[PDB]
């Protein structure tokens, strides 16, 4: 089995590297150097000589912010890039893995959001990324949508941002009125894998188990890190930015329930097992 | 040669199906969930890269719209991952797909007869995880049919069998007048079903059989063809309320029948009759 | 070699397409209603089944925008009916399909170039059996081109045509200065067309040429070109009304093409230019 990873050094990228080795499939990494998914005769081109089996996409432009004001480099990357490389995969009989967002919801949802709830993108992240999605459904019918948020692992994310403000700050304002759920790339890349090896073909959501604030993400990692500083919570008002996010961004992984499991695991058991490999 | 797989193939539909099949050049394989267990993923792959179908027909559903409500995740589990799998699966191995769907998809408010162009708006759990089955079907797999139908009695429980028990133990009885749909019979269903897929015509059909009546007309038809002498009163659907919304008007038009190889379901009365003679074997 | 199966051949987009494939190494078949009906489910797969295309391009359409208000049913055979059988029979033999549509597929309540991202809300009957014909197309075969263009002219009936005609015979012509889009040459559009199945670009394409002007304007710069000598006077919609509604504004920003592999459509008028150059040989 021939797996293409594009966006492979990103976080997600690498960790499903990681949980591949040693097992009995070919990787193929690439990022934007290698093959540029925007670039509808290089990805043909590479796809018809490779011939993979799966494609797995990890590449976006996922600066929420700089979206706002790039969009049509957001949509290149976010939307035509998928594309590019569902229909390139369905040439060669291929299958696709396409990851996406939280941020295709308005942010209004009340209660854990399934995958049968309605889009609404507030964002030029949010509506680049769910028309990747749409992209990715029409031109293969061998299509995962694996829909994630507040994503850490191997790569610049809030944790390290947290723990480095942490080092030189006395105190710090995080954001109590915007909830979901933090998840590390361990466990998106697990369900990644495991859809995957049961052809469990559809569009899933992925973050790992419970609710929280950033706030409270804050407070669990210094907590875990020893890291002595006063988080103060505050609200989105108070530090306003040029793209709007979500009040409310919690996922239910109800696909995942009403198949073959939800095997993510408690966003503090994830946390911790991550902290431990940073001091380390 | 050709190889046609049925799901749920021991109720309503799926009966009719087989015996509309007897002595035709095809090998039916009928399953029901203990044959094939459709909500499993793992289970579907496995049957269909085994036996290679040319086309499965999805006859299986949770049909009990009033438990659906209250079995949400079972209703999605049968309604919407049953079709998902059966859909992917028929994919891999190059077979079509006809997914059975229902007019509650629409909200009933609408004034005229219902075309596949419509716009959807189910009010009920079992319309929304119909809904979602059907979406799934044509996401997945190209060679796809759903085909809408309602009202629907042959071999297994319906309304018909319902009224005639009542009507043999009751002098009177009240029946809804304003909900108007039209009853359907398993053989006109059946036929269209395997219409279309002779003539690979894809696509989303309405099959109910022609013409329009409420609940009320129909039972009182019913009694008329078997000769029960009962009373029944028209009635309003307030007087008797239930857990699942259901639509005040699902008259469904088989337009894209009528637009394309023909619109062949009988007049309702007409496949009734047929039906009730049936019964009074 | 590549074979091309073009649908309503004889229309102004057909016959540019034909124009611009000879003597390139493709076998073209044209073909028009009385060759291949494409409302004719059964007649399409054989067609398809016997011939084998790698690639149909439909040019076939009900473009009497007034006349769909009133043969609805023949709107949607041509216009919906007639891509799905298309795009079925083409998936069959494992060919690509070019789906030609329109913006009428939107409401003309935009204020600013429409890309191909922007929500869909048809409000006329040519409009809607159009959109459906794409929802068919996409639904039907994974491997599909839908390339939606406007205010076409080319070789046949056309505004441009019609212009000239009452311009030789009027000292004065009222013409719609409140309704703005882009007028567009098959002539880009044909390389358009030609372009994206040259690189595998699958998807949805807004086709038309660049800039932006009225009916009025497009009237104005005809006249200025033919050189003929009629006073034209702008005027609203409201005081010559007609059975289907027209978006008051239908500009359609090239946006696929953009962030993809190239605009290569040109300005409106240089495009017009060429075309009334032609048309006076
Ligand atoms: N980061 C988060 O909190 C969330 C992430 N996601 C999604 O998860 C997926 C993974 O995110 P991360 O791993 O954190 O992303 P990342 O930002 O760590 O890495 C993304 C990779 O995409 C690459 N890329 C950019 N343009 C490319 C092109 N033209 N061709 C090939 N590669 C290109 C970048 O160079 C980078 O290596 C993405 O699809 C993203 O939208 C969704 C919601 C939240
Ligand atoms: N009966 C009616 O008035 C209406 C029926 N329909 C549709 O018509 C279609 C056929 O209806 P009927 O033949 O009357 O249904 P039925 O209730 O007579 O039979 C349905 C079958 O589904 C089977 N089933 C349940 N779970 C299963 C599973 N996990 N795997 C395999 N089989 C499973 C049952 O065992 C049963 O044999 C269904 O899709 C239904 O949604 C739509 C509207 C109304
Ligand atoms: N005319 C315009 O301003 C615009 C055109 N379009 C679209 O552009 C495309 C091309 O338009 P034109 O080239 O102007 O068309 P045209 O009207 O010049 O030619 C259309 C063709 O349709 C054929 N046709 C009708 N029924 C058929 C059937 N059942 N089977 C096979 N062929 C059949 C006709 O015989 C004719 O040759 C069409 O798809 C149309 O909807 C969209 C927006 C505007």
């Amino acid at each position: 089995m021939k797996i293409l990873i594009t966006g492979a050094n990103g976080q997600l990228g690498r960790e499903i590297q990681k949980q591949l080795k040693g097992k009995n499939v070919e990787v193929i990494p690439t990022d934007v150097q290698d093959l540029d998914i925007t670039n509808v005769l290089a990805v043909n081109k590479f796809f018809n000589e490779k011939k993979p089996n799966v494609v797995i996409n990890c590449a976006a432009h996922t600066a929420v912010d700089k979206c706002e004001e790039q969009y049509d480099l957001a949509y290149k990357i976010n939307a035509i890039g998928p594309k590019n490389l569902a229909a390139a995969a369905y040439s060669v009989g291929a299958e696709i893995v396409q990851i996406s967002t939280d941020y295709v919801f308005d942010g209004e949802a009340k209660e854990p959001i399934t995958e049968f709830d309605e889009v609404n993108p507030q964002s030029a992240y949010g509506k680049t990324k769910l028309e990747g999605e749409n992209f990715v459904k029409a031109l293969n019918p061998k299509y995962y949508i694996v829909r994630t948020a507040w994503l850490y692992g191997d790569g610049n994310n809030f944790v390290k941002t947290m723990i480095n403000l942490g080092k030189t700050h006395d105190e710090l304002k995080v954001v109590h009125d915007q909830v979901g759920t933090p998840t590390s790339t361990v466990d998106l890349a697990r369900v990644v894998l495991k859809v995957i090896d049961e052809k469990n073909y559809g569009t899933f959501h992925c973050t790992c188990k419970g609710i929280c604030s950033w706030y409270d993400f804050a407070v669990e990692i210094f907590r875990l890190t020893g890291i002595d500083v006063k988080v103060t919570p505050c609200t989105t008002e108070e530090f306003p930015r040029p793209a709007k996010r979500p009040k409310y961004s919690v996922l239910r992984n109800y696909m995942l329930e009403l198949t073959t499991g939800d095997i993510t695991r408690e966003w503090k058991e994830s946390l911790k097992e991550y902290i431990d490999l940073l001091q380390m």
